[PDB]
């Protein structure tokens, strides 16, 4: 009789669309295995800018505080380009959210599904080898949050700046999260930095290496961010855990999403040291397809399939949604973003096919 | 006939190996096209460390000060991991060289040669659409040179930091180079930033946008760095000029190199406002293969071609090198990096074959 409380935040763009299908798939999971979910929905992002007037209004932050997990869509859109930097949906809501709940550990699992190599935009012989990867991205530190940042001066000497700064304890905790995930997988961690140039990357590399002494079963490799970007295309199969800074993990996880077939595949979990977890798709609000019922809901759906995994240890419920996405796709069903030409289904139609595989 | 004075800084790892082939190609190009190069060789990087105790000896910097152009291989490797940050080949030699000669404009032309699509690691239908773009990368500013940078504190409170800082004049001159490049190509500039988060990217985007008013014949599009990483895989054909910060250009250009088939294919030019140039492969010293005579010399050879073109306007000589490369590849010869189930030619064989095709 487990009754948990989710604070659903849909956001902007394809946010509200794919969020409906995530609920759809859940409700079947609820009455299928035996638990309740009490979905309380709030406004965040540019939506909260004309339904409250502020990207993260007090009410919204309050609902999260009271839930056992936040289900999240995405924010951002061209409508809010021209607000001040601090008051847009990205700096105004999402980055604050992450910092407020100290959600330092970002998990983005990217895998090529059995027999789905058609989706993969790589060459057939590369895609054949398949791949199964988890990006462990430091989420609350680094250049996205560092101080100082701002703009000063005038004219051609106007100067703008951001600070890629890390404190050792921030590196230690995300590194631990990486080695623990590796222990539960294939015992390989690839740490990605630019330690031949950046001072912060030198500290990253040294701390990760120190941390490795508490995990002698894990193989630790170090690679530079520019090389990482080739290796993902050339040998995606050689990766297990990808340990990354905030900005490098941002970059690398989209590349990984693409090689699995689309941005619409990659789910994500953002967890703090307590296990409290926000669950959003890795990608953004996709303005160019927002409002049209064409948008892969898999990433949003599988997110909740991670929420019941990590926030609530309900493995059978999570293994359900996951093998239900595998079966719909195994049957040749589909949204437009994925390769192969055959009448795509809408977001709704993908939501249903999957809710049915439940 | 007066010679041009070429400082040859082959460096570490595969550097000496591929530089030897560039010199062999250049000697034949000199005969066939009537011009004279005076090669003066200098130690740099790890090799200079082993000879002098210094990664950038005063003798080497003198040599470059006295040269008409610099032909550079690559620096760095495992032998030097444990040196103090400022003695290492990369911070101690390459970055200072770029900074000393004010080589703000980095040009990396990535092209998939018509007929070599089996080399491209993208899916065959994607690779069929073609790929021909040039990264225009700001090379002397941004996080790789910003201050403050360093490390402070101790224990878990140790912090390390680097500053991504741009002045408007730095963005203006690199933006201008990208729009001029676009004017000679297909009149599209795609500018890469992270303007939804970074103050420095906001200034980047604003300044590029304002520079575009000077180029009504050119399309300007703005894309986020994480998304750019996907678009290169999904739609390589859509790119013409890719305008990037120092670190973002560093990152994306390795991905561009890989989709042309190998890091070993991508040459580069680094130019200051007076047109003085340093020419080097875009990639590193390849320590995993260094000394085995298997590295692809094409990047170094095409770097020498850019030298002739950009430093000396010997355009016919540079065209011949490019065509000789394409003919050898069309004839089925390939080094081990170029995907094929044939016996690969060595580094020195590839150089000889290119030389004979001049
Ligand atoms: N998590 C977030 O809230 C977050 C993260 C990234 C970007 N954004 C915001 O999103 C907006 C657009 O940014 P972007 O275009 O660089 O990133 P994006 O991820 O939104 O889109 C990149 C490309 O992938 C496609 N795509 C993304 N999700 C898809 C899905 N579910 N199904 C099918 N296609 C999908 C888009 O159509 C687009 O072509 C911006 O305002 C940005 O600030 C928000
Ligand atoms: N301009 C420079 O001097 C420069 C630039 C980048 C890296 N580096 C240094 O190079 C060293 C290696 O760095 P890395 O491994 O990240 O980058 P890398 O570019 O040297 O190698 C990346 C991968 O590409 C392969 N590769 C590169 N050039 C090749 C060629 N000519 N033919 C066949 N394969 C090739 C390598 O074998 C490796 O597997 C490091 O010390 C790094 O600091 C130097
Ligand atoms: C929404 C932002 C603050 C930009 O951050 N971007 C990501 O997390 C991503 O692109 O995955
Ligand atoms: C050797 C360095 C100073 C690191 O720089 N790396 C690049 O410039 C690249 O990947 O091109
Ligand atoms: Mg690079």
């Amino acid at each position: 009789m487990e009754s948990y409380n989710i604070a659903v935040l849909a956001g902007d763009g394809i946010g509200p669309e794919v969020m409906a299908e995530a609920i759809k798939v859940l409700n079947r999971v609820q009455e299928k295995f035996g638990f309740k979910l009490n979905f309380n929905e709030f406004f965040v992002g540019g939506a909260a800018i004309e339904h409250c007037g502020y990207p993260l209004p007090a009410e919204t932050l309050k609902g999260c505080d009271q839930a056992d997990a936040i289900l999240f869509g995405s924010v951002g859109g061209p409508k809010w380009t021209n607000l001040p930097p601090d008051q847009q949906p990205e700096r105004g809501a999402l980055l604050p959210l992450r910092k407020h709940f100290k959600l330092f550990c970002n998990l983005r699992p990217a895998t090529l599904y059995k027999g789905l190599e058609k989706f993969c935009p790589l060459r057939a012989d590369i895609a054949a080898k398949g791949f199964d990867m988890v990006v462990v991205r430091e989420l609350t530190g680094g250049i996205y949050f560092g101080q100082p940042k701002g703009r000063e001066g005038d004219g051609v000497q106007t100067k703008a700046f951001d600070t890629e700064v890390y404190y050792k304890y921030e590196i230690e905790r995300i590194a631990r999260a990486a080695f623990e995930a590796a222990m539960k997988r294939n015992k390989k961690v690839t740490s990605v930095d630019k330690a031949n140039v950046l001072q912060s990357s030198i500290l990253w590399r040294e701390t990760v290496t120190e941390m490795a002494k508490d995990y002698p079963e894990v193989t630790l490799e170090h690679i530079y961010i520019d090389n990482a970007t080739m290796q993902l295309i050339k040998s995606p199969e050689s990766f297990d855990v990808l340990l990354c800074s905030n900005i490098f993990g941002d970059i690398i996880s989209d590349e990984a999403a693409m090689i699995t077939g689309s941005m619409g595949m990659l789910p994500s979990a953002s967890l703090n040291e307590e296990g409290f977890g926000l669950y959003e798709p890795a990608g953004g609000s996709a303005p160019d397809i927002a409002g049209k019922g064409i948008a892969n809901p898999i990433a949003q759906i599988l997110s909740a399939a991670m929420m019941l995994r990590y926030s609530f240890n309900l493995n059978e419920a999570a293994d359900a949604i996951e093998s239900a996405v595998q079966k719909v796709l195994a049957s040749g069903h589909r949204t437009a973003d994925l390769a192969d030409d055959s009448t795509p289904v809408s977001t709704a139609e993908m939501g249903t096919l999957i809710t049915q595989a439940i």
